[PDB]
């Protein structure tokens, strides 16, 4: 029977193949993706998840990201938790975790200073969760990869989750950033890139409970401001909230803030993320909110639908949560692109429904 680092690497072939990139650059890609699973890459999936990881709905330790473009090929990412073969001791999955991306760092180059420097706020001794320590690789041609670190502000307390991402970015030396967010309902996600930029490069994750269209084109604070009709749009595309009443008051909307320079003060991206599955009652409608949100932005939706196929044959309409997320990116001087988070459904998938 299958073993996960199987499933997730015959994906991951599949998917290299949608984004275009070479033999050679898939066969980097699929080492890096086994080596960050560790011993889970050769765990029977007649087995429980081995970690009850929040990287995912079913506990995979693997999610897929494609990022549409018009007139090219979208841009692939992995995310792995590549401490999951701890289990759900926080602080051995974190400490695993971190070893893991230092190999990554030492192989590519990649300087961990800033990383070392954040490590006492993110792993102390008796972690929160609901994480430690996921990793994003960007699957660039090429076959080094972008790589960034997803830390959980909650380590220390849901309570000092503000607390913990203000002495983060005042640690990176953006020290106006704080203040220059939006409120929100709580910080799910910082994420800090590995590479050797002058100016770190940090984006901080958002909760917002019961937004509606109009909070979502209000919440962007880098500049120069995006489009409001535009994200407003969206908003109503893929939350199915067309016209004044409606809100996402299940699960929320999340926006991203990334900075990039400490200049300014400012972000330079806003991301909003509207998680498409729990406002549909199968993947069929998700697919059909992508697919409308993909036409509005001239990118090609035939790729959507081979990434779809690359990571499962299941009929769409037969369950729900394939599509995790729908999200709009928007970055100061760079095309606007539309985002699917796929999942990879590796131990469950989840019933479709009668009702959203
Ligand atoms: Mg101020």
């Amino acid at each position: 029977e299958a073993l996960l680092g199987d499933l997730a690497t015959g994906q991951l072939t599949r998917l290299c193949e949608v984004a275009g990139l070479t033999e050679a650059d898939t066969a980097a890609y699929t080492g890096v993706l086994i080596e960050s699973l560790g011993t889970s890459a050769g765990r029977p999936l007649s087995l429980p998840p081995p970690s009850r990881t929040f990287l995912s709905d079913d506990h995979t330790p693997v999610e897929f990201s494609l990022a549409f473009l018009p007139g090219r090929a979208p841009h692939l990412r992995v995310l792995v938790e590549p401490g999951c073969s701890s289990g759900d001791d926080l602080a051995e999955n974190g400490r695993a975790g971190l070893r893991a991306v230092h190999t990554m760092a030492d192989r590519w180059g990649f300087s961990t200073e800033q990383l070392d420097r954040l490590e006492d706020l993110f792993f102390p001794s008796s972690p929160e969760g609901p994480l430690a320590l996921w990793c994003a690789l960007e699957l660039r041609s090429g076959g080094v990869p972008g790589v960034k670190v997803y830390l959980n502000p909650a380590a220390n307390g849901a309570d000092r989750a503000a607390e913990t991402v203000r002495e983060a970015l005042a640690r990176l030396g953006h020290l106006q950033a704080f203040d220059a967010l939006p409120r929100a309902d709580g910080f799910p996600f910082l994420a800090l890139d590995l590479g050797d930029w002058d100016a770190p490069r940090v984006k901080i994750y958002l909760k917002h409970l019961g937004m509606s269209a109009a909070d979502a084109g209000s919440l962007p604070r880098m500049s120069p401001a995006p489009s409001r009709e535009q994200l407003e749009e969206f908003f109503r595309t893929a939350g199915d909230l067309p016209a004044d009443t409606g809100r996402l008051a299940g699960r929320p909307a999340l926006t991203c803030h990334s900075f990039t320079e400490t200049a300014t003060g400012r972000p330079s991206g806003y991301t909003l993320h509207v998680p498409v599955r729990d406002y549909v009652r199968h993947d069929g409608e998700a697919r059909d909110r992508a697919v409308a949100v993909l036409r509005e932005h001239d990118m090609d939706s035939a790729a959507l639908d081979r990434a779809l196929a690359a990571v499962s044959p299941r009929p769409l309409s037969d369950g729900v949560g394939l599509i995790a997320y729908l999200a709009l990116v928007h970055q100061r001087g760079r095309p606007t692109r539309v985002t699917v988070y796929v999942s990879s459904e590796a131990y469950e998938v989840r019933p479709p429904r009668e009702t959203v």
